[PDB]
């Protein structure tokens, strides 16, 4: 996250850090049930030198707040026992970039470690709306990584604007969040992470997943974020949550 602050210790307590061996912190995911995470396909994708799609070479951090500390109080670690990718996700053009992440053992939920709502097929977050990302990615392009959780609170855009910022780039299934003015952003490692609505009178519910961008942070190229609605269906089905 480029532009955020600290989150305090606790504050996203659905959000996860996602380890391929020997590499430490790639992605995002967030908690959904005591056996389920959401995540991006994208991070789940192989290349030539290492097998991502691979759900044994995974390593969740559930209660995480720093990166160094991941033997600190509060912090459950787990396996995958599978990764479920969404059947139409296509890697050239991150079309349908959502995957779910089986937990090997159940989390325990604590003060520390909780689900996120999921927003039903009927949920709008209407452009405009203030809502939040959070992850360890980037906190500069090019730079690296945050020990500490970042926040960054971001803004929907316009689907037609989105279009046209991103030309030939945008689908129904994505969604631009961030300013026209730049200067927020999510950025690299930040992928698969949540998108946090925040209501109110305390509900919060899940509105996207981190899926990609062009730069971080740049005026005119807000992130680009899977719409979280249009999967209800498909993740009950395959999940039961
Ligand atoms: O999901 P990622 O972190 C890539 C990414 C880049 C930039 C934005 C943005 N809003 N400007 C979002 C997402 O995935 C990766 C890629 C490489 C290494 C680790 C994670």
């Amino acid at each position: 996250v480029v532009g955020g602050t600290d989150a305090d210790e606790g504050e996203w307590p659905w959000q996860v850090s996602l380890h391929a061996l020997g590499q430490g912190h790639i992605c995002g995911a967030s908690l959904i049930s005591p056996n389920w995470l959401v995540s991006a396909a994208h991070c789940y994708i192989d290349d030539r030198g290492f097998r991502y799609s691979d759900p044994t070479q995974w390593t969740a951090f559930l209660g995480l707040h720093d990166q160094s500390q991941r033997s600190a109080p509060g912090v459950q670690e787990r396996r995958l026992k599978r990764i479920i990718s969404h059947p139409f996700f296509n890697d050239f053009t991150f079309d349908y970039d959502i995957a779910l992440l089986e937990l090997e053992k159940p989390a325990e939920y604590s003060s520390m470690v909780r689900p996120i709502s999921l927003p039903d097929a009927s949920h709008v977050f209407p452009a405009g709306k203030a809502i939040w990302v959070t992850g360890w990615g980037h906190t500069q392009y090019g730079g690296t990584g945050a020990l500490i959780l970042q926040k960054g609170e971001i803004r929907v855009i316009n689907q037609t604007t989105c279009e046209n910022l991103l030309p030939q780039q945008i689908t129904p299934r994505m969604m631009c969040v961030g300013f026209l003015s730049g200067g927020v952003d999510s950025c690299q490692g930040d992928s698969g992470g949540p998108l946090s609505s925040v209501e109110a009178d305390g509900r919060i519910f899940q509105a996207g997943v981190v899926s990609w961008g062009d730069g971080c942070a740049q005026r005119n190229k807000p992130g680009v974020y899977t719409r979280l609605p249009l999967f209800r269906d498909w993740i009950k089905e395959n999940t039961g949550v």
